[PDB]
């Protein structure tokens, strides 16, 4: 099953990085700039994993993740370029499977996605 | 079923901390000191989550985890007394669901355990 990942990230640079990282794993990558685009994609395509920025114009990413979790149990990892404990624990608490801070090893990211996808993609 | 946690840790203080952190969550905690004791408890009881240190007496935790991963897919987290990028990536590569490093926030640890347990139990 070709894993499908959705990246919710408004910064073009960060989003292109992430996207090329996962295309290199053989994933199909979908992109979203905000919460409307996120729900649009989640409605119309199969999505096995969401990577979301906590920090995000419009509705914040914690809130988007809360909403996501009310509707779906899809695998979810948060991103932050701010190491900040409260945001880390909150995001885990609302049900993110992982929390990754800048700067990250791409390898850590794709191995964590692979292990998580191995458990959730049934 | 109540969550059963196996902690594989030869450092008595560390193992006692982890054990209290998980007891304070109403889990049943099992204790091992090395691979031999670990394998026994995995035969005797039913284990939902293994938390394992890398440096043990005898075979290191990476090897124990590597071998374990050949037999079973149980939820697995590594402990380490140091940040070290290579051990962290090997640990995840061989199949650990998480990799945690001292000093640990117990909150992060129990929330990660709960989220992971929700997926595996």
């Amino acid at each position: 099953q070709t894993p499908h990942i959705l990246i919710v990230e408004d910064e073009l640079v960060t989003r292109n990085t992430l996207k090329s990282i996962f295309e290199a794993e053989g994933y199909d990558v979908f992109e979203a700039t905000d919460g409307a685009e996120m729900h649009q994609i989640l409605s119309e395509y199969d999505i096995n994993l969401v990577i979301m920025d906590i920090n995000l114009p419009g509705k914040n990413g914690l809130l988007l993740a809360r909403e996501l979790r009310e509707q779906a149990n899809v695998a979810l990892m948060f991103l932050t370029g701010r190491d900040n404990e409260v945001d880390k624990i909150l995001g885990l608490e609302i049900g993110a499977d992982d929390y990754i801070t800048k700067p990250f090893n791409p390898r850590e990211l794709t191995i964590r996605a692979r292990n998580l996808l191995s458990r959730t993609m049934q």
